[PDB]
């Protein structure tokens, strides 16, 4: 019943260019079996979003990778909101919401923005630059460390950390396994600045922790729920913010309409992350026998959601392969959908939105002119080099 396929989605080959297989992917059927590594795999928008929004049948905390928390150990303590399940999810993910709220919007808007004109006006004076050095990476870490509150020593250990923890997601193999090899430093830093004392007054952290004594997290929960930023809020902004320059400098007809309406930078950033898709996939693991497109998937049994297929998926959309700024994006699955949908989506979206803006009113044309290399994650999709020189307005 239930097509077998041996592509592996966690090969560099696939990595390299996945949307033909996805596509064959897509087409075997709502359901597929990956031989490979014996999980069931759901790749269309329907079934994406399907599972995602049964979260009870589909549960988050035997693990959102490969690895089944009921078989092996995790490689560190559980996330106390990615990897729960409600009602034990449902405190914490209230006060991650309302420690990254509109209200703290408001308060770091105009800082965010400030950095992004300031580090754009940077680069055109440079001219030639790497979009993922000097741009997706050196903006978010312009500004995410500090609003998060953590001194300047060590913040060198953020993004190996993140690349750590989505390369822990795959399945076992020379990615994952060279990851975990390296941790040591990372893991060390990282949970000392989870500590209470080592937070800023004011900062994301800070914040976590004040929020100890309503209910609805204990002091002891609140270093896992920092952690959970400095697992995810950096790493995924660089590719965001990355794959939002890199559609721009390959559709320049969108950059030229970008820089007609600014107000369009929103926009233009959210359909990057469904162009992309940044985060490509996560696992869930079934709870009990049930029926997924016509098929029959046993108790205890990984099923993988392919996030970047589902937002290419013709059933879904028109034109999925054209970069479209004035798309309306509203049901892409690039944050996710759901009780789990990306709790930072608020400060992803700021982010990009501010440097977009800055974009479209400072820069006349972004051309490639340099050998582009792609970074190779199991979870993450998004560029090592992209080699640009920027033409100012
Ligand atoms: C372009 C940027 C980003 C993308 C594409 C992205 C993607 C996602 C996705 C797909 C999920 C759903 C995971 C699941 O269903 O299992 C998620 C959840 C989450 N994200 Fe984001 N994210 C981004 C930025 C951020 C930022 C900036 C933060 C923090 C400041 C953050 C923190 C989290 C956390 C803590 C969760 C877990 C939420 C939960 O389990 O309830 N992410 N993200
Ligand atoms: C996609 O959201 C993520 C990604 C990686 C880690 C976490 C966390 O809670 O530690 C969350
Ligand atoms: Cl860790």
């Amino acid at each position: 019943t239930i097509p077998h396929l041996a592509i592996d989605p966690f090969s560099l080959d696939f990595f390299d260019d996945p949307y033909p297989d996805q596509q064959t992917l897509r087409d075997a059927g709502p359901v597929v079996y990956l031989d490979k590594w014996n999980v069931y795999g759901v790749a269309r928008y329907a079934e994406v979003h399907a599972v995602l929004n049964d979260p009870t049948t589909f549960c988050s905390s035997r693990g959102v990778g490969l690895s089944d928390f009921k078989k092996e150990k995790p490689w560190r303590p559980p996330s106390l909101i990615l990897e729960a399940d409600p009602p034990a999810h449902t405190r914490p993910r209230a006060v991650l919401s309302k420690v990254l709220s509109p209200a703290t919007m408001k308060t770091i808007r105009d800082g965010f923005a400030a950095a992004a004109d300031a580090k754009v006006d940077e680069l055109l004076q440079r001219g030639c630059i790497d979009a993922i050095a000097d741009l997706a990476e050196a903006y978010p870490l312009s500004v995410f460390p500090d609003a998060m509150g953590l001194k300047q020593e060590g913040r060198e250990h953020l993004l190996p950390y993140a690349g750590l923890v989505f390369n822990a997601f795959g399945p076992p193999n020379e990615l994952r396994q060279t990851a975990i090899e390296r941790s040591a430093p990372h893991q060390a830093y990282v949970n000392e600045q989870c500590q209470r004392p080592n937070l800023a007054p004011g900062g994301f952290g800070a914040c976590i922790h004040a929020f100890t004594d309503t209910g609805e997290i204990t002091p002891d929960e609140a270093p896992l729920l920092v952690r959970s930023l400095l697992s995810a809020g950096l790493d995924t902004t660089v590719n965001g913010i990355g794959a939002a320059v890199y559609c721009l400098a390959r559709f320049p007809g969108e950059l030229q309409r970008l820089r007609s309406d600014p107000t369009l930078a929103r926009n233009a950033f959210e359909e990057a992350v469904r162009f992309e898709s940044p985060v490509q996939t996560f696992f869930r693991t079934t709870t009990r026998e049930v029926e997924l497109g016509g098929a029959v998937i046993g108790e205890g049994e990984k099923v993988l959601m392919f996030l970047g297929s589902a937002n290419r998926d013709p059933r879904r959309w028109s034109d999925p392969d054209l970069y479209d700024i004035t798309r309306k994006t509203s049901g892409h699955v690039g944050f996710g959908s759901g009780v789990h949908m990306c709790v930072g989506q608020l400060v992803a979206r700021l982010e990009g939105e501010v440097m977009l803006s800055a974009l479209a009113r400072k820069v006349a044309a972004i051309d490639i002119d340099g050998p582009v290399k792609r970074r190779f994650n199991n979870t993450l999709r998004g560029l090592e080099s992209l080699p640009v020189k920027l033409t100012p307005a």
